[PDB]
Formats: C-alpha cells, structure tokens, sequence
C-alpha cells in the first residue's frame, strides 16, 4: 500500500491524542476520514507529510519512512496538502502563486511550470483569475487556487483537512466539485470532512475516528447505512439529518 501505517502512537505532552492507529491505504484509493472534532483527524493526516511526529510506531509512505531523515525531502515532493486555512501569497498573482514550488523544488524552467500551471487552473474552473492578485479572490475561489497549487508539484498523494469547513456555506460546493472531479481519476486522496453526502458519494472507505481511534472503518454505504459500532451510530445521529 502507498501509505502504510502500524500501531501509530502520539502524545501532546501529557495527551494521548493517537491511540495505536493500523492504517493501509491503496494506491488510486480514495478514503475519507469523518468525527468529531477533537478526535484526533488533523493529527493523523499531519503525520503523513511529516507535519507532525510521534513516539510509537511506523509511518511509511511510498516505500519511505517518514522518520527517515533521509526521505523528508521525497515525502514533501510525492505529497500535496489542502488545509481549511489558505496560505496564499498576497503579493503574488493566482498563477505566481501555482508555479513557485515546481519552479523552486522542482526546477522546472518557468514556460513549462506556467503551462501546467494553466491546465490545472482551468481544471478546478478559476483560468480566468490567472492573473488576479488573492485579495481579490473569494474564498471558494482561493481554496481552488490552494488545491490547483498543490496538484501543480505533481504528487502521488493528496492530502485534504477540511478544505471546506472555514468557508462560507455558498463557497462549499465549487470546492467539493473539484475534489469530486479529482476522485474520479487515479490520484490516492485522503479526505477529512464533515460533508457527508460527499463523503459518501466519493469514499471508496470512510473511517470513522473518536478518541484518538479509528473506531470503525467500512464502505461508504455500510458505514452510513448499518454502522457496527454504537460511537459511530452516536455520531451519526449528532450529525445527520
Ligand atoms: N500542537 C499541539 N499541541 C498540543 N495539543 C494539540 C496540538 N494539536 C492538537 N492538539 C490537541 O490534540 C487533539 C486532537 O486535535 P486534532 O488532531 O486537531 O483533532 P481534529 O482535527 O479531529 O479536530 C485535540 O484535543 C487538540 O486540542
Ligand atoms: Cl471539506
Ligand atoms: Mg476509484
Ligand atoms: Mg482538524
């Protein structure tokens, strides 16, 4: 599996925020991750990208360690991040802002890095803000700005924290039209969301967290529709509807 994951243990100081996490994600799979808030989410998918570190167990992505000082260079090449925050920058244009990490990390010569940078603009339906500055740009249009900058370094993996959960409610859909898009090809995705009709239409799994756990794990359709464990109909009963 592209991303592996065994017997994951984290603590914040004296918190035990991950408890023992098994995780083996596919190549091309797209998984989604739901629950509350809290439970420990951004903490996980952090640990992918070696955003964050942790004291027990092993974290392997691709083939490579993530503890391996020697591959945290390839992990950052190999995996893109969408957070919910958008970390622009102001004084570059839209298209500046996509072609500076191929340009900077990957070395590509600036024609080719504009000419990727312009197919994947016109993917997630923002070409014509090519050149606007990100002031100028709604929030449903920066966060696909985010996603475009991302897909732009070419990564075998993307990564999405609740790319939608800051946004106003009318800026939602454009966003997870885009990740709908992407989930129809052959990119591995890991979704963080409360957007469940999402959710459930692009998983090809949806694991359930509470805790600091992965408490239950499953299809998309079992998951929503005859949940195994009493936490997850709990959630689901908070939250649905
Ligand atoms: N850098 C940090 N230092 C200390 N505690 C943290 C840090 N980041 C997150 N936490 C705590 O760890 C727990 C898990 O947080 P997080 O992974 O952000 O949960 P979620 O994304 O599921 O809402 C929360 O209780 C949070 O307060
Ligand atoms: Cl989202
Ligand atoms: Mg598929
Ligand atoms: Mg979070």
């Amino acid at each position: 599996p592209i991303i592996r994951i065994r017997n994951l243990h984290k603590w914040f100081g004296p918190l035990h925020v991950l408890k023992g996490i098994h995780l083996e994600v596919a190549p091309g799979e797209k998984l989604v991750i739901i629950g509350p808030s809290g439970s420990g989410k951004s903490t996980l998918i952090r640990t992918i990208n070696r955003l964050e570190d942790f004291q027990e167990g092993e974290v392997v992505v691709d083939g490579l360690s993530v503890k391996d000082d020697r591959a945290l260079r390839e992990i950052r090449r190999e995996v893109g991040m969408v957070f919910q925050q958008f970390n622009l920058f102001p004084h570059m244009t839209v298209l500046e802002n996509v072609t500076l990490a191929p340009m900077r990390v990957r070395r590509w010569p600036r024609e080719k890095a504009e000419k990727k940078a312009l197919e994947l603009l016109e993917r997630v339906g923002i070409l014509d803000q090519a050149r606007k500055y990100p002031a100028q740009l709604s929030g449903g249009q920066q966060q696909r700005v985010a996603i475009a900058r991302a897909l732009a370094m070419e990564p075998k993996i993307m990564l999405f924290d609740e790319p939608t959960s800051a946004l106003d409610p009318e800026m939602v859909g454009e966003v997870l039209d885009v990740m709908r898009d992407l989930a129809q090809g052959g990119m591995t995705m890991v979704v963080v969301t409360h957007e469940m009709g999402f959710a459930r239409e692009v998983a090809d799994r949806v694991v359930f967290m509470d805790g600091g756990q992965i408490v239950e794990e499953g299809r998309p359709e079992e998951i929503f529709t005859r949940p195994k464990e009493e936490r997850t109909r709990s959630f689901l009963q908070r939250v649905l509807h």
